[PDB]
């Protein structure tokens, strides 16, 4: 098992990291041999001398974007939605001529034409919301340029549940979390659960996520390390998913619809072929790349899930930092939850270390 050496990789990699970056509390999950190994460090709340714990809730950030893609995927599975219906079909109010050739896949994959990163703070209700989209002007034409945006995949998820009849929080729970037994994952932490909610730490000061349009769909979800480990396992070895639609939903989200040179876009998920050079992955996670308008080459039809990929996603909030990755061919993957926001390339460096040590 190398459980003794494996629990040594953990220590020897995150401890110099926590102090190198002033990290208060961290929680790690490794899935080596289909068995999750949790390791907890630092404090959840130093103000109250609370340490970190497997039940401890961290903010997931845009890693929530993965739930969206499967929420949306399981939905395609039921044949409620299709990856090519015009957006216009599930929300005919958008009457702007500019919206014409935009599909659901576009919104699902930052492909629509330059939809903003952040939804305007100015935007506070459905009418100002429809205004914004209706006024919006793409710089590029659909299916040509990929620019990572909340405004793109949020609305996708928002509409993606429409034919269900149940609001996002509902569907998301009823169709994904419960079946997968993710009984401590939260869009809205219960009062009874709040005790498990930690604090994020910014300019010395302590903060948490704050409400805003399409948040749930973009950075809502809050959960503990245990559930993150189960989440990962269901995505890596999906065959074991009891429910049919979900299983396919997991399929579809890891399929590949566009190519952005070295990487491949999926629903929520991001994938590089395995094996892949660390510098490649790490480099591409720097914000001078990740938030960049980059041309895109399409796969038609969308290649189905390839075993030998690096599928992953970074995620951040005001005071939180998270990161997940896992090579599905080689039964392993890791989970790093931190109550702080620190440089993406730093998260993915450390992972690689610990991960390629499992080989
Ligand atoms: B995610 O990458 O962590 C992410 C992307 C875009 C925006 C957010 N958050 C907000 O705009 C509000 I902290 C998270």
């Amino acid at each position: 098992v190398s459980e003794k050496q494996l629990a040594e990789v953990v220590a020897n990699t995150v401890t110099p990291l926590m102090k190198a970056q002033s990290v208060p509390g961290m929680a790690v999950a490794v899935i080596y041999q289909g068995k999750p190994h949790y390791y907890t460090f630092g404090k959840a709340d130093i103000a109250a001398n609370k340490p970190v714990t497997p039940q401890t809730l961290f903010e997931l950030g845009s890693i929530s974007k993965t739930f969206t893609g499967v929420l949306g995927g399981d939905a395609i599975a039921r044949g409620e939605i299709s990856l090519d219906d015009p957006v216009t079909r599930y929300w005919p109010q958008l009457t702007g001529k500019q919206w014409q050739g935009i599909r659901m896949l576009d919104l699902a994959t930052y492909t629509a034409g330059g939809l903003p990163l952040q939804v305007p703070d100015e935007v506070t209700d459905n009418a100002s919301l429809v205004r914004f989209y209706q006024n919006w002007q793409p710089q590029w034409k659909p299916g040509t340029t990929r620019l990572y945006a909340n405004a793109s995949i949020g609305l996708f998820g928002a509409l993606a549940v429409k034919p269900s009849g149940m609001p996002y929080e509902q569907a998301m729970t009823t169709r994904v979390l419960k079946p997968l037994k993710l009984d401590h994952t939260w869009i809205n932490v219960p009062k009874a659960e709040e005790a498990h909610y930690a604090w994020g730490y910014r300019d010395g000061k302590a903060v948490r996520v704050s409400p805003g349009m399409l948040d749930a769909q973009a950075y809502g979800v809050k959960t503990n390390v245990q559930d993150m480990a189960n989440w990962v396992m269901a995505n890596m070895a999906p065959e074991n998913v009891a429910d049919a639609s979900l299983k396919q939903g997991i399929a579809l989200a890891q399929s590949r619809y566009w190519r952005i040179g070295s990487m491949y876009q999926g629903l929520g998920w991001e994938m590089l072929n395995w094996p892949v050079e660390a510098n490649t992955v790490v480099e591409g996670s720097d914000s001078k790349v990740a938030l960049a308008p980059l041309p895109v080459v399409e796969v038609n039809p969308p290649a189905p899930p390839v075993k030998a990929s690096w599928v992953h996603k970074t995620g951040s909030t005001g005071g939180f930092g998270s990161y997940v990755a896992f090579i599905p061919e080689k039964q392993i993957g890791i989970v790093m939850l931190a109550n702080t926001s620190y440089p993406n390339p730093a998260r993915v460096e450390a992972a690689y270390h610990i991960l390629e040590a499992l080989q």
